[PDB]
RNA sequence: UUUAGAAGGAGAAGUCAUUUAAUAAGGCCACUGUUAAAAAGUGUACCGCCGGAUAGGCGG
């Protein structure tokens, strides 16, 4: 379904957008191929929200002190921070350095859309 | 109690061949360097005698 929802029609425009119209033009060219276009839409429009339910020990895990306890933080990264943050030094002057690191393989196996579309990101270069 | 904790990046190799950088030219004019210092520091040692004496002591 990333791969589905990121194709663009003939408009040039992406299919998540065609969907959130349910423009005549996705409907004619998904009705050409199959009846269950409705319950497709349905479900790509009503994806759940990711939750956290759990942690692993491969999730950074750490201490912070609060009023002399201390909380246990795990730390999340941001990708949709880091799509934004690599698109938009692509177009910029400030030092910056590319992470190259991840295979295709890996990246896909992330499982996420942006880091299969971002998979050796820009990032600030924060040097002395 | 720290984006915690972990890590072998590795082997090998012909860069070669050739070549007009030339032509020309006013750097000139003016100018107050200036007053005042103990070279000190005994620079330095000498010649014998006792002692197997390299050790360790002596007179002048």
């Amino acid at each position: 379904p990333q791969g589905f929802v990121a194709m663009e029609m003939s408009d040039g425009r992406t299919v998540m957008e065609h969907l959130q119209e349910d423009s005549a033009e996705l409907r004619h060219e998904m009705e050409e191929l199959t009846d269950k276009y409705d319950e497709i839409r349905d479900g790509i429009l009503n994806m759940p929200s990711m939750q956290p339910y759990r942690t692993n020990q491969f999730i950074k895990q750490v201490f912070f002190p609060v009023g002399g306890s201390y909380h246990l933080l795990s730390i999340l990264p941001s990708t949709v921070l880091n799509y934004e943050v690599s698109d938009r030094l692509y177009r910029s002057k400030i030092p910056k350095i590319r992470l190259r690191l991840l295979s295709s393989n890996a990246a896909s196996t992330t499982g996420s859309r942006l880091v299969s579309k971002n998979k050796w990101p820009l990032v600030f270069q924060a040097l002395p």
